[PDB]
């Protein structure tokens, strides 16, 4: 058995996860799953790009990224893996990131390629319904939880692992933490049960298995190279922090402003022309390409370097999770109230913030109107100004069901950044948090301004390579949807049904 083959092999599968790859992670994590979650604001002033994702209107090549790319870099060498071990641990933990990495394939597009992928080109398969590869990505982690559990204290090589050095006791608690958060992204699924375990019965016993607890029990990757964050925002300046995050972070008096991003510098761009004072402030999303104006990336830019981690799944999100649980009268092992403080505890001290929590969790400030900083300002034409149109503050309320929730989902959205994907499938399961609409919808009236983006619609070149599959697909989608719109970015996926 050549170990060094192996270790390489599931390095690469778990580097899929939240991808390093700074071509590959700009179009997944940043330039779609960034602007849809509410998290990033594009703040690229150049016209080699005919269209973005947060304008509706991504070019073909764009549209691809998204599907093929995760197919090309995971399945070869997958399926190299498993002729290459034996090894129990081994083959569960390729498993588990196969089940990370295509629960985000089938959370962008709905029904995908997944038990029936083939060895030679994985893409050119059947596709099976999101809920065969929620039931089946469900039942296959039950198993890997099983082994996983059986191995408990011993330690695999460290070398393999960049995100738990080998620790096969954090992985339990990540995969029981996966599954809680599968089984409440099922909740709005009326009679959804794999193998008679209903979505209460999974998140029932992925808590009482054992999930995350602990800010240090977070899965957070250490670089192979450089955090691509530090492109985007540092060194490209192609993104910039959203309007909405500042919108609501400055309504609370976040002490996270300062752990996440930086106040602007308009007065350093414009050359001191800039008449205004320095904030926390972000971009407006979807600005059309070629409407910007000049002062743009004076907006709040991200706190990053290079060698930061990159950011998996975070235990703050797990009590997040079990708070919304405990709302749905689930057996989380407390009250609502309870883990919401718990998971905004958590969040602090994964930030590095080691006072004012007391303080913050009293706080009932109000969400105000996003006044543009550059309106009126020297050769700046446009005003971006805006409103988000929600109640919501910090101050645990109780009582109202959908007050509730949106106050647990508005909380883990800030706690979550910077994990546009997961917050992007929150925003579209259960409405919150309440987003600014894109400045400019350019989908011709495919994309409604507050709904969003609810899918991505498959690329064209694979009605040409696989036509069957690929219609029947679109055919299944609009089965399992409640919101029947065709192979559109309008349609919703089979568990979006609110
Ligand atoms: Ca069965
Ligand atoms: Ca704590």
């Amino acid at each position: 058995v050549d170990w060094y083959l192996v270790r390489s092999l599931a390095l690469n599968l778990q580097d899929l996860m939240m991808p390093e790859q700074e071509n590959f992670s700009q179009y997944v994590d940043c330039l779609m799953a960034g602007a849809f979650s509410g998290y990033v604001a594009d703040s690229n002033l150049g016209t080699g790009w005919s269209g973005r994702y947060a304008t509706y209107n991504p070019s073909d090549d764009w549209k691809k990224i998204p599907f093929n790319d995760f197919y090309s870099k995971f399945y070869p060498d997958y399926f190299n893996l498993k002729n290459q071990s034996d090894d129990e641990l081994f083959l569960s933990l390729a498993e588990l990131y196969r089940i990370v990495v295509m629960l985000r394939v089938t959370d962008t597009y709905g029904p995908i390629p997944y038990s029936k992928v083939g060895a030679a080109n994985a893409i050119k398969s059947p596709y099976d319904s999101q809920q065969a590869v929620y039931a089946k990505m469900l039942e296959d982690l039950d198993n890997i939880i099983t082994v996983l559990g059986k191995f408990g204290n011993q330690s695999f090589s460290s070398s393999a692992d960049r995100i738990y050095n080998g620790n096969t006791s954090a992985w339990y608690k990540f995969a029981n933490s996966l599954k809680l958060r599968m089984a409440m992204r099922t909740c709005y699924v009326a009679g959804f049960n794999v193998n008679g375990k209903t979505s209460q019965q999974l998140a029932e016993e992925a808590v009482a298995a054992g999930v995350m607890t602990a800010a240090t029990d977070g899965a957070y990757r250490k670089v192979a190279d450089h955090n691509p964050w530090q492109r985007f925002m540092v060194l490209w300046s192609d993104a910039r922090i959203s309007a909405d995050l500042t919108c609501y972070m400055n309504a609370y008096n976040d002490p996270r402003r300062e752990a996440y991003y930086d106040k602007s510098t308009f007065g350093t761009v414009s050359g001191n022309a800039y008449t205004g004072e320095e904030s926390y402030v972000g971009l407006r999303r979807g600005i059309l390409q070629g409407q910007y104006n000049s002062w743009s990336q004076g907006s709040s830019c991200m706190k990053v370097t290079t060698s930061d981690n990159i950011v998996v799944f975070r235990a703050s999100e797990v009590a997040f999770l079990r708070a919304e649980g405990a709302l749905r009268n689930w057996n989380m092992g407390g009250t609502a109230k309870d883990f919401y403080e718990e998971g905004i505890r958590l969040s602090f001290e994964e930030n590095g913030i080691t006072s004012g929590v007391e303080n913050y969790l009293a706080s009932t400030g109000k969400v105000e109107a996003y006044k543009d900083p550059l309106k009126g300002q020297s050769a700046q034409t446009y005003d971006y100004s805006g409103a988000i149109n929600t109640n919501v503050t910090v101050a645990w309320s109780g009582g109202d069901f959908e007050k509730s929730l949106e106050q647990i989902i508005t909380q883990k959205w800030i706690a979550n950044f910077p994990n546009g994907m997961e917050s992007w499938t929150e925003y579209r399961r259960t409405g919150y948090p309440k987003l600014m609409p894109m400045a400019a919808n350019a989908s011709g009236g495919i994309v409604n301004d507050a709904e969003g983006a609810r899918r991505m619609p498959y690329p064209t070149d694979e009605y040409r390579e696989n036509r069957e599959s690929v219609e029947a697909a679109v055919a299944t989608l609009t089965q399992e949807s409640k919101t029947k719109r065709g192979d559109t970015m309008a349609t919703h996926v089979w568990w979006d049904c609110k």
